[PDB]
């Protein structure tokens, strides 16, 4: 059940006048996809405040990675979620170089301790097969991302929906045949050059609990299965990503504002704000 929302004062939308001309904000199946401009994020906040939504956010930081934590963990605090209940897990082979980062009111954080084929395999793995039941009780919605990263702006609840993958910004501009998912018949992630919508980065996906557990459970039982197979998918758990996000289309997909690099890339026109990139 949801209760009505307060009077709010805001611009009129305007049938006739798009709020963005120069990208598709929209997939043919429906699902906004998420660039500045296409939201009042006051009307989505007061949604999900009213339903107190809490968000869990995991993060992978083994061996050097985990030099990686405090700017992410600051720059979270300061553009994640702000205003809503956040719950960081941190999963670690190094529990105690996990460094002591403040955190604003109604965010926790909790430490994971952790144990090349199993490697791959464990994110997937743990998201599915070790946390599930954690996770149903704990939050609403579950987000993955890398850790070495840092957020340089506003990521909030526009992001919030059953399932949503993020435009990978390497390929956002390219044609279905130059995305670089598994092409060989004999993986599970096999997709074929005439099929494709988008090349999804396995940086950062999420979705409610329930779906994203769905996900990993499916690319987990993949991966197994192309392990039995003698054969290693082209991108890893990515590759994975990408054949059930083709099958099981996204409700959002976020474009390459929430996933940037940089150095690499610069800094297009077509974006408007740089909101979550790689670290130099």
């Amino acid at each position: 059940f949801m209760v009505s929302l307060p009077r709010m004062v805001y611009p009129q939308p305007k049938v006739l006048t798009p709020c963005r001309k120069d990208v598709l904000v929209v997939t043919p199946w429906l699902a906004p996809i998420v660039w500045e401009g296409t939201f009042n994020i006051d009307i989505l906040n007061e949604q999900f405040r009213l339903q107190n939504t809490t968000i869990g956010l995991t993060v992978f930081a083994i061996k050097k990675y985990v030099a990686f934590l405090k700017l992410f963990l600051e720059t979270a605090e300061k553009h994640f979620m702000v205003g809503h209940r956040v719950h960081y897990y941190v999963f670690t082979d190094q529990p105690a170089a996990v460094p002591r980062v403040t955190l604003g009111t109604g965010r926790q954080l909790s430490v994971l301790e952790v144990g090349w084929q199993d490697v791959s395999m464990r994110r997937m793995e743990m998201i599915s097969d070790f946390c599930e039941r954690r996770f149903l009780s704990e939050v609403d919605y579950l987000v993955c991302v890398d850790v070495d990263m840092e957020f340089r702006d506003h990521v909030g609840v526009e992001i919030l929906t059953p399932l949503f993958g993020t435009l990978h910004p390497s390929f956002y501009g390219s044609s279905r045949e130059a995305f670089t998912y598994e092409r060989r018949p004999q993986s599970q992630a096999y997709i074929p050059k005439d099929e494709g919508d988008f090349y999804y980065m396995g940086a950062f996906f999420g979705g409610s609990v329930q779906e994203v557990q769905r996900l990993t459970r499916a690319c987990h039982q993949a991966m197994m299965v192309d392990q039995a197979n003698g054969i290693e998918a082209v991108w890893h758990d990515e590759s994975h990503l990408n054949k059930y996000l083709l099958r099981h289309k996204p409700t959002k997909v976020l474009s390459p504002e929430y996933l940037w690099d940089q150095q690499l890339l610069g800094w297009p026109a077509v974006l408007r704000k740089l909101r979550f990139t790689a670290v130099p």
